[PDB]
């Protein structure tokens, strides 16, 4: 069901080794729907190449955009398991400290804090 479930650590690496090649200046981001969540829609896909000058407060709007979500809806994301500390950083900088050992930088999304 979930991306890691779906692909072995050597495919998962070997794929961001080829964002790596095709897309150099774009972070390899999974973005997946907390399994719990009731009210939020899924995304039409899971792996997205992020601009690595974006900061998280962009991503977030994106994502919402994507989403098709209206201004009184809420929505939260989590990164490498955890709340963001900050959405004024960018992502490049976010990558570098939050990124799994596969490669990719992980992210949940809910409409209760309490995921
Ligand atoms: N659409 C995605 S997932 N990423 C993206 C973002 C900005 C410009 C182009 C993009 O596509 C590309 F990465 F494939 F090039
Ligand atoms: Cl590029």
């Amino acid at each position: 069901k979930t991306f890691k479930q779906r692909r072995t650590f050597e495919q998962r690496v070997e794929d961001v080794r080829l964002i790596r090649e095709q897309h150099p200046t774009k972070i390899p981001v999974i973005i997946e729907r907390y399994k719990g969540e009731k009210q939020l829609p899924v995304l039409d896909k899971t792996k997205f190449l992020v601009p690595d000058h974006v900061n998280m407060s962009e991503l977030i709007k994106i994502i919402r955009r994507r989403l098709q979500l209206n201004a009184n809806q809420a929505f939260f994301l989590l990164v490498n398991g955890h709340s963001m500390v900050s959405v004024s950083t960018p992502i490049s900088e976010v990558y570098e400290s939050e990124k799994d050992e596969d490669g990719f930088l992980y992210m949940v999304y809910a409409s209760q804090e309490t995921f």
